[PDB]
């Protein structure tokens, strides 16, 4: 990640994850994200289309910008190299806590819940 | 194509839209972007040398997101394609996004003579 851009990764922002559809055309959604340093994690459930677009093409993009700072920005693309179930729905737990979430309970579709996994290839700033 | 009943507004806001386009290997790009939206098209400010440029001339399709900056739970994502692509090699089309957002860049930038008004016209909306 380039000098003094990590923090934005760091910090409990929204992403705007990338993913491509079957036909060829892409698709943008917002996201709570967590970085360990090393990858992303992103808590989905297995119903919805940006999770069979993954299934089908791993690669991915997010965006992330700096609320403070219109200066300060980043795009990581990134595969997505594994789907991890989370059918406890502590993972989602984990995330609404660095977000500070309305969630009080795990999650009632918790049955469906699994962890993207995105192993980056290349973080931009400019 | 139809904005959902109440979220025209967000199109309406001075907030960032995230911008995606894919490469013509069939991976995504996404960036964050001022728009303009005249209740039909969205318009976005490029250059004609970089990648973003690259990935529409190859493929028209893009999608935005975009998120209400203080309850995200209030969100717009748009599908569409790009339709037309303007010259505007005096800036004044950026000028015109700086202002919109009440931006520092009130001069024209130093590429202007690259510069474009990227044009797409909805196919799809959802907010939820």
């Amino acid at each position: 990640v380039p000098e003094g851009y990590e923090s934005l990764l760091e910090r409990p922002l929204y992403g705007h994850l990338a993913t491509v559809r079957p036909d060829g055309t892409p698709q943008v959604n917002a996201m709570w994200f967590a970085w360990d340093g090393e990858v992303l994690r992103f808590t989905h459930t297995t119903k919805r289309q940006k999770y069979r677009n993954i299934k089908a093409n791993p690669a991915v993009a997010m965006s992330v910008i700096d609320p403070d700072n219109p200066y300060r920005y980043l795009e990581v693309r990134g595969l997505v190299e594994d789907i991890v179930p989370d059918p406890t729905g502590a993972f989602y737990l984990k995330l609404n806590d660095r977000y500070d979430g309305p969630l009080t309970e795990p999650p009632a579709d918790k049955a469906d819940r699994v962890i993207i996994v995105v192993r980056p290839t290349a973080f931009s700033k400019q």
